[PDB]
């Protein structure tokens, strides 16, 4: 707890746990010794917390997700346990630099983006609020791949994150479980029997989730695939890899459905294990016995990925626990709650019934029965409307039959929510109209949030300290306290101190940029940042057009006053996403021309931030002046990066989409740079018909950019390299890039104006930060606790 | 003295007798972890396989090889 | 080729070539026997290479220079031929130590410093790349003098390097040629005739230049002066010495012009012989006939020293080959390329036309005509601007008329280049503005380089082997391959192995220091090294101030933690350079007080490295931790020693000058200790006015140093010994030593900090070595081949 | 080899610091592998390296059964 004792513990671990001394100890060794030293501080409360849940039996919440974008654990753990300052001092006294040791830790990147990071922020919040929550996922041997740029292109490298070992995970062999696949169904007189199946074992690994300063430590249980133990002998042993390939790697797709059998196996794998583990726990507690199940258990479905949980639970209740269908179904609906995270057609999960029949025979039967009972009702309430039956069916018939997992989640759940007002609204009245009309009270909204511990206290200590010195540390657990910040809007000194914090973050992050990339950084320039997964809907392309735009204006009139900028664009593209990869090449091509043109000089620098991940977001976010949140209105369910930048002192330029809409409401629309078409404008443009060749014909600045991109100005060695981009823009652009081009650029010009007025710029910054309270994930979970899970802190 | 060998994930198979015949079961001795071994990641090394031989003026060169890494694990004796 | 056969050949030479046996053989004898044994391995490829050039007639490159700082040949030759390991084994088996035999070889020091060493590295590179290159110089009987320190002062001894014979040179009597001097001009009806001249014969000596592992062996042809064969008889025979005095000794001046008639004779001597030898070869090959000359011949002028080549070629084409002026001039400009190596006023060659009229009458006429055609053009393009004529004239009128050789090189060449970006820029836009405005495409940059064979493989085998074991031997021919080294930045073991290599180099070099000098060396201290020719612009004085500074801090607080250092300063001073000699005395005076003060002990040792030369640089460079490259910004055209230290694992502390600027760009500025004024700061300080008495008044630490130096603290027996130094510092210091003093010292303090953090220090070392690829002379020659000579490997 | 170089080491002393027992023929390739390292990597002449090799290695035969060769 104190410095002297932390030094002894560190040396004790370096010695007994790493078998090293100071002369032969590696940096990794020091990091592991520090990690173990901090890890020991959690054990007492972790056992105590789990024991408490058993003795008092509070209702349990289970967040079931295929993704958990956790990032690094060491610093986070030191902050939530109140050890950082002590450890920093101890390490320094041992002659080491804690910051260097921290960089050794590999990110636990078992997610793709928002969906996976949301889940991670939720666990932190649930632990901070003292809830009996458990996160359940898959312990991927490989998480989201590590990204590199070779010759301007994204190159993928396996993210072998467990290679050197993971001190934050705890194998729980006594809770191992078998998961079945294939086989056939047998309807006997003693119940239905799913037999002749292939078995794969699931070994759970527990990771502690410490709440912020509250003595609570929950658990994140991730499952690992293992071959059972019961032709060529060698091949047979090697073939054990097949089963174990189930939890081998995370599918690297963000907002896109890939119907691969292996993925279907991962979905069921995590689902079968989790539900059996929850049932066992339930039956092992202080408890026909199952009638109290929904009062003791709440399972949240993170998107439709774990949709199979609905029939799996039914399978268990009926075939194993011998409950009648009617009862089983009732308990199921009371147990599950579904969160819809997207409206993009390509992201919708539709599994071919053929694939499901072969792999999960008993589950196909259960899904069919669920649909029968479901459609019999509709037929009753609407004897005529037969087209309504087709639109609400769990099965799609057009061509090869498929299963609409989202429909399956709606009927098997008692609550369904979008992740932002505009998204939830679209989900309730448009996408699932036929369902909400019958069950209105079933649909809700639960606007996303981000944890102020990792995304403020951890990533920007300077800002957390400044805020804390002015209004106390109360805000860490109740972010709505940041509103008190309005009391200092005319405080010139607090405004200079606010600016100093940002500048320090920029100077430090600049050192990172000149170290990782050649480029020379103008530390006074404006840090224009857009970091997120590469997507056509997110429009990194639109941003790219503006950069080329600024570049030409500079070449055109070199002597014309230009507010300097450092444009940073980063994010991974799904491996099979061709257009995303091309977009990356374009950006890298532009930067090369821009960063090396003598006429532009320190006026404009462009950086493609490589390997964007949680630990990297913690560095660049505190260093940002301008946050790009420019996806086409109605395409971004919510967004969370936007919230991160808001809490850390950046201004936002974006469209009225996702949570951007709610940010404007909290801070006031004038304090954000909103632009472009809105949900209604995009629809009108659709009914009419989007003809992109019109804006190109009516906007010279855009035409120059387009011609340069099309004629090879950015790829001399390959004149037609960006042909596919141009082709999509002129004939296949569902995200209407050309349509928001003019408004975007004019918006960008106003940002530049404001940037030249420090007093005005920071004043707005302060109103934003003051208005960010709403976006703490503690508030999100609070609403989940009260309106869906019915549990208390 | 130093012993040098391969860290097999599966040692010699566990033998069982089913209907009088020998049946082999994988010896997954590392499933629950081995506290007696100590990974030494700083000593990892590359091993080459396949490829071809190029006879240049700088001597013979073994090129176009597939690489595999070797991660040693020390056990106290 | 194999060991057994190398032993037989060695014994065969000891016997038949040295007429010795093991009982009477001297060390010199063994060395000669080994030398001949290795030398035999070159003959086959040397004849084969030269025969190949004749049969295929590739364009030939001729590097014309008064200097070739070759160093030793034995080891270099064994490495490039792949014989070292075999010879080492054979010699060892014969009961001998190859290292001891190698020390017998005299350095071929036919150069002063960089300019001469650059030429030597170029030949190695040109041979490694397989170019049909030839180096042409003078075979000085005496090279750069051997330096000794007697009573603290530099003392010069003749460097009689040929006394014992030279096995690496091959007399080519059949190619002897006559060179004329004096006489008068006769403009007859059969052409102009240069008659009644004094003749001196030039006998060429060829030295093989073997490329690295490629079977190519080029030639370095050095000319020797001999009296012709056609009052007192004895005196007459003795007077033959006059002619032969032409190639007697190398002028020992680095960056300084001495207008001595003998030097003018050496310049023309080497020029007349070379151009006649190239013409003969040209006419002897497969060829109005001369129209193809510029397509078969490229001559590079190493600085203005061989400027006379321009008119000499003209003389030949017009008076001998009977070509009309217009054509002759065209071919000349297509043949010559000029490399400017300096911007220091005192280094500029300006020969009095009177001297040139008497010695080279026909050449004065040709230079005058060249200037006429040259100024007639300017007058045409600028009828008004008559001051432009004066600034671009080949003749300077102010007082005694002189010839601006640099101007002569510019007009007679088709390419002119500086030796580093900042230098070339200054040469193109400032010094020769009037010329580059008319011919922009004529000026270029060709950043200097150093050969990785001698300066890595030969001087630091331990580092070459370490690197080779990690990334292969590919890097020897393509140094940009060292970037792969970045893959191991976090590899603790590779970092410990990198450090071990340096330490071994330090332990070995330490044995050399305790053997040559009394001083006891702290093998753990930091090796702070500044070795180069003594100059006011290079600022060995600034370094000296810092040493005295460190010394006082130690006396002041003996118990104050002090990072130990072994400061090494070495370099020869031009014999007539008074201030350089005084600077040497100061350093030696400081070391004497420092190395013998009980209170300082092993904290600080100072060594004036005597007789700095190529073979000595090969020993100290691999042993250096810190490289001093601190000349005043804008004074060092490029520098190459800086590159040597970078490739061998030392960190650099210097100003943004010469190639130092490009080193920072390649490795990243943070990975070097840059300090001081920059090109712009020095100019500002100039326009304003440099008042050195101000820094002395504002910096106590500097004042203490200055007072000690001025009051006799370092020369008790001679209180005013350093008066001239003090006087120059306070009133005549064009290099502003006092102006960079403060920044330098603060920079030095940071170096000490970093040195105490081995992990951090070596990590930076690795980034430097990884970023040194750019400085291989193979890359330099590659750019010369493509952009100036138009030749291929 | 890395351990040898990290200790107070060129390779002349290798056989005096290193003894490698080949348990049966299974690791037989260690012989040509050391030659490979010595010659292709360390650039030692063949004769010298072959000498260092034989001095370094020792072989233990564990069977004469034809089916085990
Ligand atoms: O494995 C030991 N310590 C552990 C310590 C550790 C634990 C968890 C994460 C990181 C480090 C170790 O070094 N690793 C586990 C990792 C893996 O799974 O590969 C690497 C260990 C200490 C020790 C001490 C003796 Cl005397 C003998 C054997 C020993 N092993
Ligand atoms: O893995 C931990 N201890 C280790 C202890 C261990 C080490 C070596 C052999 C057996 C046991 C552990 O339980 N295992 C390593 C094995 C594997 O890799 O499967 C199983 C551990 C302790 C701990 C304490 C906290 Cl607070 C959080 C996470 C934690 N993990
Ligand atoms: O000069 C002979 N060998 C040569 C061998 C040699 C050649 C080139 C450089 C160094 C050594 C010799 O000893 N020297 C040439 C040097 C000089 O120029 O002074 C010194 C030689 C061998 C020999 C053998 C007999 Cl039987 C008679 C006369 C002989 N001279
Ligand atoms: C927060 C975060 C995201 C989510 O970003 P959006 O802009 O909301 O898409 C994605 N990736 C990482 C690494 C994050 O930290
Ligand atoms: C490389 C070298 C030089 C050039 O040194 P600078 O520091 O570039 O002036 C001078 N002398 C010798 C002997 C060299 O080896
Ligand atoms: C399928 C998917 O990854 N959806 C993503 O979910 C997160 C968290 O709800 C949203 O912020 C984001 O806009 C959305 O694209
Ligand atoms: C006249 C002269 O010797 N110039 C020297 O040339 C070498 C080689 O170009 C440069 O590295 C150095 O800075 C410069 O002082
Ligand atoms: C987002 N996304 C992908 O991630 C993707 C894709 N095609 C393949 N992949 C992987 N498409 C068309 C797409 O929009
Ligand atoms: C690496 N890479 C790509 O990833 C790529 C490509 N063209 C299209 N893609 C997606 N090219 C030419 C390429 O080199
Ligand atoms: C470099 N240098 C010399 O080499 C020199 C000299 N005076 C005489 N010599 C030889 N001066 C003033 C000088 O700067
Ligand atoms: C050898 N030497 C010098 O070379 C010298 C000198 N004073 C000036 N110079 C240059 N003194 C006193 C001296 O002994």
């Amino acid at each position: 707890e104190n410095v002297a004792e932390l030094k002894k513990s560190f040396n004790r671990h370096l010695h007994f746990t790493l078998v090293k001394d100071r002369n032969v100890a590696t940096t990794r060794d020091y990091y592991f010794a520090l990690a173990h030293t901090v890890r020991d501080h959690l054990v007492g409360r972790w056992i105590r917390t789990q024991q408490h849940y058993y003795d008092k039996c509070p209702k349990r919440v289970y967040y079931l997700s295929l993704e958990f974008y956790m990032g690094r654990t060491l610093q986070n753990t030191m902050i939530n346990l109140g050890l950082q300052n002590a450890c920093d001092e101890a390490i320094y006294q041992l002659g080491l630099d804690i910051e260097e040791l921290e960089e050794i830790e590999e990110d636990a990147g078992l997610g793709n983006g928002g969906l996976g990071r949301l889940a991670a922020c939720f666990l932190d919040s649930m632990a901070t609020l003292g809830l009996a929550a458990y996160g359940y996922g898959i312990r991927y041997e490989y998480g989201i791949f590590n990204q590199k740029i070779r010759d301007g292109w994204q190159v993928e490298e396996a993210d072998d994150w467990l290679r050197y070992g993971n001190p934050w995970e705890k194998s729980r062999p006594e809770f191992m479980l078998p998961v079945h696949f294939y086989g056939k169904v047998e309807h006997t007189n003693t119940g239905t029997k799913w037999i002749d199946t292939q078995v794969v074992l699931a070994l759970p690994y527990d990771t502690p989730v410490p709440g912020y300063m509250n003595n609570t430590v929950n658990t994140m249980r991730l499952w690992s695939a293992r071959a059972p133990n019961d032709g060529d002998y060698i091949q047979a042993v090697l073939d054990r890899n097949l089963a174990e390939n189930i939890s081998r790697v995370l599918y690297p797709n963000d907002n896109f459905f890939e119907g691969k059998e292996l993925r279907l196996k991962q979905e069921y794998f995590v689902v079968a294990a989790t539900l059996q583990d929850i049932i066992r726990r339930f039956k092992a507690s202080k408890f026909t016995v199952f009638d109290a199940f929904p009062d003791q258990v709440a399972i949240q479905l993170n998107d439709t990925h774990p949709a199979l949980a609905i029939p799996e639970l039914m399978r268990i209740f009926v075939d194993i626990e011998k409950l009648p269908w009617s009862k089983a179904w009732e308990l199921t609906q009371k147990t599950f709650a579904y969160t819809n995270h997207t409206v993009l057609p390509e992201a919708l999960e539709r599994w071919p019934v053929d694939l499901v029949e072969k792999l999960l025979p008993r589950h196909l039967e259960i899904i069919y029965e669920i649909n029968q009972k479901h459609l019999d009702r509709i037929v009753a309430l609407f004897p005529k409307d037969v087209d309504r039956l087709r639109r609400m069916s769990l099965i799609e018939e057009e061509g090869s039959k498929r299963i609409n997992m989202a429909h399956l989640c709606i009927v098997g759940s008692h609550a369904v929510n979008g992740v932002a007002k505009i998204h939830s609204d679209i989900v309730k009245t448009k996408v699932f109209k036929d369902f909400s009309e019958l069950e209105p009270d079933k649909f809700q909204n639960k606007t996303n949030g981000i944890t102020p511990r990792r995304w403020l206290l951890l990533c920007n200590p300077g800002l957390a300290e400044l805020i804390a010195e002015k209004i106390g540390e109360d805000y860490v657990k109740d972010l709505s306290q940041l509103t008190k910040l309005h009391s200092f809007l005319g405080d010139d000194v607090f405004l200079r101190e606010l600016a100093k914090v940002k500048q320090e973050n920029k100077l430090k992050f600049s050192q990172f940029l000149e170290t990782e990339y050649k480029v020379k950084i103008n530390p006074s320039s404006m840090f224009d940042v857009q970091v997120k997964r590469i997507h056509e809907y997110k429009r990194q392309l639109l941003n790219c057009l503006h950069v080329i735009t600024m570049y030409n204006r500079i070449k055109k009139d070199p002597k014309k006053l230009f507010v300097p900028r450092t444009v940073i664009i980063g994010g991974k593209a799904a491996p099979g996403y061709h257009m995303a990869k091309m977009i990356i090449k374009l950006i890298t091509s532009v930067a090369d021309v821009v960063n090396n043109d003598p006429m532009v000089g320190s006026k404009l620098k462009v950086i493609f931030l490589e390997n964007y991940r949680v630990s990297l977001a913690e560095k660049v976010i505190p260093a940002t002046d301008l946050s790009e949140q420019i996806s086409t209105a109605g395409t971004e369910a919510s967004g969370t990066g936007n919230m991160k930048f808001m809490l850390n002192g950046a201004l936002t330029i974006g469209t009225m989409d996702g949570a951007n809409v709610e940010m404007a409401e909290e801070a006031g629309e004038e304090n954000l740079f909103i632009f472009g078409m809105r949900i209604d404008d995009v629809a009108a443009l659709d009914k009419k018909g989007y003809e992109a060749k019109e804006y190109y014909e009516a906007l010279p600045e855009l035409k120059l950019v387009i011609d340069q991109i099309d004629n090879g100005f950015f790829s001399p060695k390959q004149p037609d390299l960006f042909k596919d981009i141009i082709n999509m823009l002129f004939y296949h652009d569902r995200f209407k890039v050309f349509a928001d081009y003019e408004a975007y650029v004019k918006c960008q010009d106003k940002v530049s104006q404001l940037y030249m007025n420090p007093k005005a710029w920071n004043t707005m910054v302060l109103k934003n930060i003051a208005a960010s309270g709403k976006f703490s994930s503690d508030r999100t979970i609070k609403e989940y606790a009260q309106n869906i899970w019915n549990v208390e802190p």
